[PDB]
Order: C-alpha cells, then sequence, then structure tokens
C-alpha cells in the first residue's frame, strides 16, 4: 500500500494523499473543486496561465487576445471555489489537474510547461509557446479543443514546508472601519533589486513630467515588502526647494497600466542639497494585487524650472537601489514552474471550460480546531521512493505535466 | 540500534539522539535542566504556557490569575539553567519533556496541546482549554495536581533547519558602554501586516489624544524589524504646521501596558500636504520583548487644534500598510504548537513544581570550537522510518503530548 | 451467489435483490422506471434535487432559474411512473439510480449533501462544490453531452418498512372528495418554534401581518401540527379584539405560501389574563404541491384600542408551535440528497432524466389474493459485502456522483 | 483486529471507535471530556445521578442532601464541556465513563437502575443497594478516596442516530430571543393521565387549587402535550365561571414546579352540557431547568356560584392528557440510570467528576464543508465479540459500576 502518493500525483480526481516525506506535521488532507466557464472574445484568442504548484486558492489567470492581435487583455484570476484561509492558516500542495476543453457542441490548443516565472517569458505568441521547453512531455501542440488538454502537477520536488496562507487575525472593535492585519506570506522570499549607477539622473523634460530610470521584467503575485534608498546630491544650492517624487509602478502582461502604484518623495534644501534621501519602505498587501505582475518601472518627476538644469548625481549616500522582496517567491511552485496554454481560432462568444482540483495538507485554523482531528501521516516508507523513482523514468515511460486529454483519460488508469 | 531516536523523544530525561534525517551537520548533543518553583497567588489559579518545541532556550511563560479572576498577570518567562547562546551559535530541538507538579504535602490541572500560536488562542478559561483541540491524546482533564502532568514534545515535523540562537559578536573597544550587535534569528520569518484602507483617517477627540486605527492578535516572541509606510493626505493645506504621531504598541495578554512601543512622526506642511507619509522602520531587538506579546495596537495623534476639522485621506501616497517580520516564527516549533497547562483551586503561597529537560543538536562557537568536537550523527537508516511510524499509530497506541504523570512513568519504559 | 445485493446497489439497472439484513418480512420485489424530459428556460439554468434513499414515489424536484438569476422557480415533482401506494401498502427502498444528460453547448455540478433541502445554504451552480468534501460525493463540471449519473449508496441498513399512503376503504354516505389515508407514522422529524416569555412586536396597523418567526425547516409529506400561542394583554381590551395566528409554509422560491393555516382567539374581558390561540391542524400530504423549505409564524389583530396593548407572552406555559412529519428521520426521506445545477444550457432545449428505481414492497389486500410473499433469499455474506465495499469506498472510487461515461465502464466489475 | 469495538467500550479514555453494526452511515468519530469539580453541603451527603446511555450532551445530574437529611436540592446538570448541537445534527454514543473520587473520610453506594430516574423507589444511600440484583451492577461502601468508576455497557446495539437539538437558520424579521430547533422526535415515551367518567373533586374555596392526580414520570427535553379534559356541570351556571387545568411538572424535591401550564375555558349557557378544556402545549427543552420527575394535574375555579354545581367528567369522550416526548424510548436516554451516592464526607470538600463520552456524529452543514464523513471501518467480528464479552458477562466480571482501583487493574486486559 505504498502507491498511494504517486496515485494522487497521477489521479488527483481521485483525492488526497498525504506526503511521505520528512515534513511529517500533523494535518488534514481536503480536495478542492474549481469551476470556470469562459468567455472567447472576437478574436478566437487567449493564453491561459496555470501556477500547477501554488499552495494559494489562485492557481491560474487567464488573458484574452483583443481582435486586432496587438496585445493581452486580463479576464480574471482562476481561483478555487473555496477561499481556504479562511478556514485554514498553513498548507502544502499534494497534487493538481486542470481539464480544459470546450463545452460547446472549431479551435485549436498549444501547451507548455515552462521551468521559469511568467515574467521571464520571453514571447506569448500561440506559436512561441513550443519553445518554452524542449522536454517533449512538456508540451502538447495543435490539439483540438474539442479533444481538450489536460494539465498535470509533477511534483517540483518534495520536502516543501508549509506556507502560511495569508488569513485575518482577531481584531478588536475600537479598530478602523475597513481596517485588518493578516499573517502573511513569509517564508523563502524572492527578491528583486533594481540597482542605479552612481551617476546622474536623466534631466526631466518639463516640470511635472514622469521620466524613467528603470523599466524590466519581476514577479510580484503575494504580498511584498519594498526597502530601499534613492540618495542623490544637487550640484547647486536649489534656486527654490523642490519637491522630488519617485514613483515605483508595477504592472502586469498588459496595457502599462499600473496594477500598484508607490511614491516617496523628498524636499530638497539648502540643508541637505548635498545628500538628498528619498526612503522606500512602503508594504503592499495582497489585495492590492488585482493582477499578475510581470515589470516594474520606477520614475522620477520635479517641481521647480530652477531644478531642471541642476545635475543630480546618484551615488552620495550610498548605493542608489530600491529592492522588494515577496513571501513564499521561492517556494517552488509558487511562481515556478508555470503551464501555459494557448487557444486561438475558437468561435467567438463560445465557452472554454477549464475543471480543476487540487488536494492540499493543510492545518485547520483555531476556530476549525475544535471539532477537527488532526493527524500525522498514513505511515509510507517506501512512497516517496516509489514516486522519485517513476519521475526518474518519466522519459522513458510518458508521464506528462501536459497531456492530450484522450490520451492522459486511458493510459492513466493502470494507477488504478 | 535504531531505536535510538525514538528513545529520546519518548524518553527525554534519558538523554540526546542525533535527529537521524536529511539535515546532517556536524554537531554536537547536550541535554539541559531547567528547574522551577512557582508560587501560587491568592486566587490559586494560573497558566502555564509551553512552547515544547522551541529550539531557543525560553521554553515557557508562567501567567497567574489576580485574586479577582479577572485578568491574568505574567510572571516570568521559563527558560533553560543555561543560557545557551553564550556557548553554541546553532541549534536543533530534539526532544522536551516538562514535568509538573506540586511539591508540597488540594488543586487540579487541564491541559491541551493547541496547534497554533499563543495569540491564536480564543480564551484561557480553566475549562476552555478542552476545547483547543479534539485529538484525546492531546488533552488532560482535571488530573490532580498531587499526582501531576507531563508534557512531552512529539515531533512536528522532521528536516527542520538549524537556527541560529542570538548569540553576541565580538566587539571593538572603541564602543558605545552597553551596545553590542547580535548575529540573530533570520531564517523562515512569520510576517503580519496591518492594512489600512484608501480611506480617512478616525478624527482625534482632542489635540495630543490617542486615537486607535487598528488593534489585533500577533505573535512575537524574538527580534522583529518593521517596515511600512502610513501615508495620508489632508483636504486643506495646514493653518499652522502640525505633527501627526503614529504609535505602534506591542501588548502580552494582560494589561494592556505595552511590552514594547515604537513611534514614527512626520510634520505637516505646505510642502508636502498632498502627500505625507509616517516611515516605519524599527528594528525591535529581543532583549525588549520582556514577555510573551500576543496583540498590536497602531494609533496616531495630533498636535494642533486647527487639523482636527482637516480630513486626512489614507490611499494617497501607495497602500497605507504596516508590516513585521519576526525571525524563526515560520519554524515549526517557535511559535507553533503549544501546550496550555492551566491549575486552579490551589492552596495559596504553595508550590507549582515545573521540571524541564530538553535534548539539543548544536554548533559550539569558535572559542568552544577550540577544543570540542563535533561529528556527522550516527548512522541510522531506520531511526526515522521508526519514528515516522509510531507517531502514524500515534492514536493507536496511546502516544501524547499531554500525560497524566503517573501514566506516563509506567507506559513509558517499554521504550526501555 | 452473495455479491446479490451489492450489484443492485451498484447497477439498479439490473434489477431487485432483497436486502440481506435483519428486517425479513414477507415481501415482493419491484423495480420502477422513471422518465422525465424537462425544458430549459431561457436562463439555460437550473437545480435538480434528487432524494436517492426515499422510500416514496416522490423521487426528485426540478427547480429552474429565471431569466435573471435572480431566484428559482419551481417546475415539478420527479416521481415515479407508477404510484406505489395503489398497489402496496409499505415499503424499503433497496436501490436507485439517476442519469442525467441532454437528449439533444452546457455543463453540470453534482454533489450529494449529507443533511435536508432546507440545510442547504446556497445553490448557486458553484456553490455546490462546497456541500460536501468527500472527493466522490462530488463532480464538477461535466459536459452535459457526456451526463452525470446518480447512484444511491446505502445510509444505513435495517431500515424499516415505511408505510406508504394508501387510501382506506370508504362508506358510501361519505362527503364527495372526502377520503381517509393510513400515512407516513415511524420515526418522524420534528421542528419546534420557540417564542420567548416577552411581548409580541406591535403591528404596524389593524389587518396587517406581522412576523414573529422566520426560518428554515422541511416537510415533504403529511404533517402534524401542536402548539398554544398564548399570551397577556396588560389592560382589558377597549373592544374585543381578534387574535389571528398565521403559520406559512414556503419553498425554495417566491414566497408564495404552499400551505398556510391560521388559528384565532377573541380577546374579551374574560381571559385577556390568559388567552390562548391553538394549534391543532393536521396538514395531508396533497396539500405539499412542492418542497417546503422554510416556515413563517405572523399573527395580526383587529382593532386599534388593541395596538398600543403590550402583550406578553409567557403567560399560560411556553409560547411555541412544534410539527412533527412522519418518516421525517428515517434515512434516505429527507437526508441525504443529491444537488445537481445545469447552467449554460441551449433554451428550449431538453435535458433527459431516467431514473431507476428497485423496491421491497408488501402488496395491498387486493394483490394479496393474487400475489406471493416471500421471505428473502438467504444470504449470509450478503450484507457484510457491501459494508465492506462501502467500507474502503475511497480506496476504490465508488460514488454517488459519477461521470455518466465512468459509471458505464467501472461498472461491469459487479458483472 | 476486531477488539476495537470492545475497547472502545471497555476503556472509553481509549478514544472511538466506529460502531460495528446494521446502522452503517457515513459519519465522524469524536471524544468528549467533561470536568466537574462539585461541592459538598454541611451534611456531606449527595446523590450523583448518570445517564450512561445518553446521546444527549447532558450525562448527568447532582443533588446534595440538606443539612437535616430531610430532602434534596438539585444543584446542576452534568453536561459536556461542548454543546454538541451546535457543531452536530445526529449522533449516537459509542461509549462512556464516570470516574467519582475526592480530589481532596466518606464513603460512596452505587447501583446501575434498568429502568428512568422517577421509577426509583427510594435514594437513601443504603436504598440504592436494592435498585438491582445483579452482582456486577452495584459496588457498596467504597472509599471516596479509592473512588467508584461507571462504566456503560451497550444497553442494544443498532440503535438509531437520535437528532440533537440544533438551532436553525433563520430570517432577520424574527422576534428577539425566538428560534425554531430541529428537536428529539424519534421513538418517544408517552404518559397518559386517565381521569375517570365520574364528577370532579370539589374546590375547597375560590381560586383555590384542587389536585385531581398526581404521580410518577420522567420528562428530560422537548414534550408535546396533548388531551382534552372535558365534562359538564349539573345546572346552568348562575354566573359564568372561568375553569382552570395546571400541569405542573416537578422534580425530586421542593414540589416547585420546573415547567407550568395552563388551559382554561368559560362555562356559559351556551356550553355547559360539554365544556372542554383543550391541552395543546408545546414544552421546549430550555424549559426544563432540572430533571422532572413526576406530574400534577390540578384545577380551579371562578366563582361561588359554581362550588356547589357537579361536574361530571366523562360528557364528551374520555378526560384525558397525554404528553410525548422524544427519544424517550431510545434506550439509553431514559433507561438506564446509574446512582452514585456519597454520604459522611467533609463538608466544603470537592467530589470530582471525570467524564468521558465517545461519539458517532453527523457534522452540520457548515462543519460539512470541511470536514470528511466516512463509513465505519469493516468490522465483520466486532459486534460478535462484543455480544459474547457481555454474554459471560457474569462468568467473568464486566461491570458497570466498578471499584476505581479495580477497574485500573483488571482492565489493561484489553490493552
Ligand atoms: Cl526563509
Ligand atoms: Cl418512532
Ligand atoms: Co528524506
Ligand atoms: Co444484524
Amino acid at each position: 500500500a505504498t502507491a498511494t502518493y504517486l496515485k494522487s500525483i497521477m489521479l488527483p480526481e481521485t483525492g488526497p494523499a498525504s506526503i511521505p516525506d520528512d515534513i511529517t506535521e500533523r494535518h488534514i488532507l481536503k480536495q478542492e473543486t474549481s469551476s470556470y466557464n469562459l468567455e472567447v472574445s472576437e478574436s478566437g484568442s487567449g493564453v491561459l496561465v496555470c501556477f500547477p504548484g501554488a499552495p494559494g486558492s489562485r492557481i491560474g489567470a487567464h488573458y484574452r487576445w483583443n481582435a486586432n492581435q496587438t496585445g493581452l487583455e486580463f479576464d480574471q484570476w482562476l481561483e478555487t471555489s473555496q477561499d481556504l484561509k479562511k478556514a485554514f492558516n498553513y498548507g502544502r500542495l499534494i497534487s493538481r489537474k486542470y481539464d480544459i476543453q470546450s463545452s460547446t457542441l472549431n479551435g485549436t490548443l498549444n501547451a507548455a510547461t515552462f521551468e521559469g516565472s511568467l515574467s521571464e517569458v520571453e514571447s506569448l505568441t500561440y506559436n512561441s509557446l513550443m519553445s518554452l521547453t524542449t522536454n517533449p512531455q512538456d508540451k502538447v501542440n495543435n490539439q483540438l479543443v474539442t479533444k481538450g488538454v489536460t494539465v498535470l502537477n509533477l511534483p517540483t520536488g518534495f520536502d516543501k514546508p508549509y506556507v502560511r496562507l495569508e488569513d485575518e487575525t482577531p481584531q478588536g472593535l475600537q479598530s478602523m472601519n475597513g481596517a485588518k492585519m493578516r499573517c502573511t506570506a513569509a517564508i523563502a522570499p524572492r527578491r528583486y533589486e533594481i540597482d542605479l549607477p552612481s551617476q546622474r539622473l536623466p534631466p526631466v523634460p518639463a516640470t511635472g513630467t514622469l521620466t524613467t530610470l528603470y523599466e524590466g521584467n519581476a514577479d510580484i503575485v503575494n504580498s511584498t515588502t519594498v526597502t530601499g534608498d534613492i540618495n542623490f546630491s544637487l550640484a547647486e544650492q536649489p534656486a527654490d526647494e523642490t519637491k522630488f517624487d519617485f514613483q515605483l509602478d508595477f504592472m502586469g502582461l498588459d496595457n502599462d497600466v499600473p496594477v500598484v502604484t508607490v511614491v516617496s518623495s523628498v524636499l530638497a534644501t539648502n540643508d541637505n542639497y548635498r545628500g538628498v534621501s528619498a526612503k522606500m519602505t512602503q508594504s503592499i498587501p495582497t489585495e492590492n494585487i488585482t493582477k499578475p505582475i510581470t515589470r516594474v518601472k520606477l520614475s522620477y518627476k520635479i517641481n521647480q524650472q530652477t531644478a531642471i538644469g541642476n545635475v543630480a548625481t546618484l551615488g552620495t549616500m550610498g548605493p542608489a537601489s530600491v529592492s522588494f522582496s515577496s513571501g513564499n517567491g521561492n517556494v517552488p511552485g509558487v511562481l515556478r514552474p508555470i503551464t501555459l496554454v494557448a487557444y486561438e481560432k475558437m468561435t467567438p462568444l463560445s465557452i472554454l471550460t477549464v475543471a480543476g482540483v487540487s488536494n492540499y495538507e493543510l492545518i485547520p485554523n483555531p476556530e476549525l480546531l475544535k471539532n477537527m482531528v488532526t493527524r500525522y501521516g498514513k505511515y509510507d516508507p517506501e512512497g516517496l521512493n516509489y514516486a522519485k523513482m517513476i519521475l526518474s523514468h518519466r522519459e522513458e515511460l510518458d508521464i506528462r505535466t501536459v497531456w492530450r486529454t484522450e490520451e492522459y483519460k486511458e493510459r492513466t488508469r493502470v494507477f488504478n
């Protein structure tokens, strides 16, 4: 009775099995069903972004192509029917599976499992998905939308820690209306940093106009903390006290429209013009991340004509650098890897149906603890080895992260 | 010779055994004895808080009920005879056991192992402990103080990392008197965040009076780092430059008296009234946490009459949010889980004796390294599996985190 | 030859097998076929409510979403082709199975809830998935073309022969339309409404209904109401006023009473210290025209000279009205239910539901003249076998809710 | 692996084991701990009443002797730490055990009576010993220091899931304090009071209560009263008189009504040939503030011009009032009980009672969202094993009442 773990990995519909590794905490086993009926735009094109390894209850994201095939338009997150953070404080993901097809009655599907973050993808062309990976069993090309594509999560490492889901804490009554405190994702964060040279800021074209300093790719998906010190010195005493504003912009795949903006400003006086420091210290909560963030933009703007010719050098107070750290970022599964499923040439106004199944190991919140029993995992000495071995000969056999649905169906019942 | 690990888990008095998992670093094995003779107040009531899984040398906390059964009065930390951080830089906890009884020759004991943090407990009533968990072998009710209760730590997961104890670093002589730098708990932090709505601050009743914005539950037990940006904008140019003060208060279970307070203030000038930002950046050392912290309180106060009617909106500069991250917080054992032992109807002025035993895997500090040999753990291939299996059938058998002392005594010598 | 019982449980289409438990009465075995071609509204949405364990001949109920997705509109009961109570007086349910698909674009959500219909929080297509955690008790986003199969997994054995509600022999001198029936009586479900020993909320106006209690409750067959809503007025009534107490029984939809019942008293000088309005009605089944899921107790008065007259409730004994329905707590009758929601179906299309039920029945005295009754086949290991498969129900994949194409294949293992 | 059930029966501290009988519904297993530190009165005497088989969360009741040994004074119910009806709708009791001793001089008598609390003739410390003859159902003069253990030996298997009395979802327009609950309904216990078809005893005076019947009866949860106390007067009432009928429910002690309920009629010229006072009340459970062990039906009138007016009873049909309590006849609920009397204890000392109960429960729809339900473990020989040990219960020494020090040792034979 060891094939239990692998069965859950391969046939998530089956239900949960405790993970037979070294992280044996007392827990609960729960299955989660996600149902999504998506509408296709005039273009009949779109991209489906899965986070097959994500412990959270945000497991995907749907994008559409505008009729002109010019860019993408974010539709919605793909979440779980149930908001897990209302009932549990901690969780690991045991196994997951997306079933993608059309529930109408024309159209095809490209699917590939990219072994990096969403922002690390060069292109999202329907055709360019096929070069996100070379592993034959990590992609599927031109599968009829009728027949369907199945997305299976093959463990991206074992012995992964219980992540803290982002539950809300007990409050006092004298609290602001709408204010709440939560115990957020903290463990093993992903940290990006923006490094500005010890030289002069590019000059503003005009007053009150934003001049960009850095733009680049980066992945934020939950609560983030920004720490930094963009410092500088002006060459001359400011004729008039001018206001330097520094904007950090977080945009998604689409439309350059900030998902979240944050600002820090200093006044350049006679008193400090030798070492002005604009300090970044913001903590961006998760409810603010209304769509996947894939790029950052650091810009600045000033306040006075008597400042535009005043050369500001950057290195003065210590390195000019702004960093941000997101919880759980580097936990395998959270941002990496992803599975892209692109659909094209679908009949407009039709429905692309996505059915999800997720199996977790969870730790009930103190309220549920009153009635719910917690148990150490079933005793499974060979369970993990068996999985290590099948994933080992994953290429000889044909174990896939991306399947042609009709195949996943048949070649699967070998695990019962 | 594999039962060695389990023997240490079940009979900590026996002594230490290296943990037979994947984290085989060169180490030392040491046993620690903690002796505590506590005095009972007039009320004959009190609560004992154990952190059975804690790697530190703070393993408990004693609270008393005031004669009126109104609230609790913090007594003291339960620590180890020896301050480990003076001799070692790194440690994991192998196994631990508290022995609680009366050393006088009337009274009972309730005990339950809660699978969350101290602040996540709804009530600390003697009777309400029994609904902190449903697992029969995680609680014990109405045990005579004479007979005693035994608290055993059942591993809350294996493969846990060597935490950094908080040692003091070599200094230079030209240093302040009393100033020191330490290498603190850093790994896998627990991070709480306070999310203020993008709306207006509640109005102060008067000048120099503190108006609360948020109060709630949160657990800090060692060094913490606060990062945030409580920003806002006033509706009108301030008639007079007013001083906004923001107080972050950390209180314990009792008496609302701040364990540690921290403040950040800005001046609202004509220059900045469109985007005032009060920045949180403090680093609260551990020696400042004089008692268990279980709740936070964010309040603000102003400076001028000409400001009380000046509506300050919050969303202006980016989300109004303050977060704090404590090292080791999410390392299993550090804050979760806890074991509560409540005593009531004890003869006042009597002594409740608590004897502790802890077994560690430690890494000697460079001074002790000169003379102390470090070794890889004994070779124990089946050691961990054996433990996984007993904890597996933990309910069939009767392996407990909370025992009736007389039972733990007998049913234990089966492990020699 | 023991797998007979389990075969019937898993493949009801097969036919009936006597239940191999301790309730061996002389009986008959009969299979029942139910055929339903339902029409979909403009909204292409709807909810299908099954009572997989019900001994009666009412085995389901169909609801539709109004084009606005605002609320539900009751369509009809799902009954058996044959009215069993015309031929039999007693019955247990051996096994049952619903086959749901389209006989013409659209999906299906299905979950087996382990409580009564009224105990369901929400009937959203998406909210069905959180009615149970048991993986094999739900199925999400199944194409209406492929179909969903609803299997009844025994909710306990040794369940008693319930009395179907047959009509009794009459005399000729009886009213036209009046009849007496031997109704469901055994192991009833009993709800009670408990009013505090304080004052009734004041009527806004004369002849206007002011509600006292509204809440959820499940009635599905004959009910008996017993109660004593008593009170006392603070002052002698200026004029003799008429207190009316309405007990309303509504369904999932539209607040329109399925059955209303009233009791009224006159507050005189004679009794104002202890007025008692007594509930005593017996609501027959033919009156339950659709599933009842909530109750509403309200009252109204008669005089202006009474609106300021504070009526306190505790006076005569607790102010409480209770009602008891026969068979209510027999497992299968009200609990558990299986919900199947359909959405995004082409309007004016047909959602076909085919049902199969196997009973153990006791023929009515007329059929007894010609029909032989027998003790069940001797099946010593029959019940244990079933207990064991349901035991490892999760290891294996035995379901109350199937993807039809799977139920088809994975089933022929039981022949 | 069959001894699982019996282990739970004998060592309830161990934890729950699904009951291996024919009532296999999908369920949950939960253990419940009850802790009670009782204070002894000046008399050092008292009686402990256990309901070892009760599915509810009311598992006992403590009485004290007044310093004069004249009568008893009710102290409190013995309940479970946790109110089960807030989390579960249905339950059976798997096994239970009380541990009774002093946590500080004194002795204990204990006997398991195989009937209801009201059916006990006397509660003398010494008279407990003649409540049963079965040697292993009683224990005499056990030191309070050493302690007495009360074990529940199954009083029958195949017992049905009783409905715990949960509160139902409400509407907001409801009275403040009013709620409706799904109460105990199954297999009720029904007492009836039968008044002869003769004349009511005459009132000594106006407005004075004259008793008609007093007797023993056991109510412990929600009750429904149905009746028709009818009569006819010999002469047209000189003045319209008000007949009041009081039904009183008292406990073991002090004659002070736990719950009173009244019904009254006016005797007019119009009806004096057949006056009927109708009983219709539904007494909720929150009203049963202490164990009820006796009923008292009395009546009082209103006029001098009525005291000589002979009222005969048989007129309208039998003069009879009945009441039916849910679950009453479910074994364990009212029968059997275990009495533990303590005497000669040091006043102001504490008699500590520790309880353990193991249930099979069905989570309420809210808990269903997250809690898995399972059919019981497959245990073919489990029940037989228990039937057999209880069979040779006398040869061996399996007890409902133990000397604690013995129960401790002779128990670990079941691990
Ligand atoms: Cl970390
Ligand atoms: Cl019944
Ligand atoms: Co390992
Ligand atoms: Co049987």
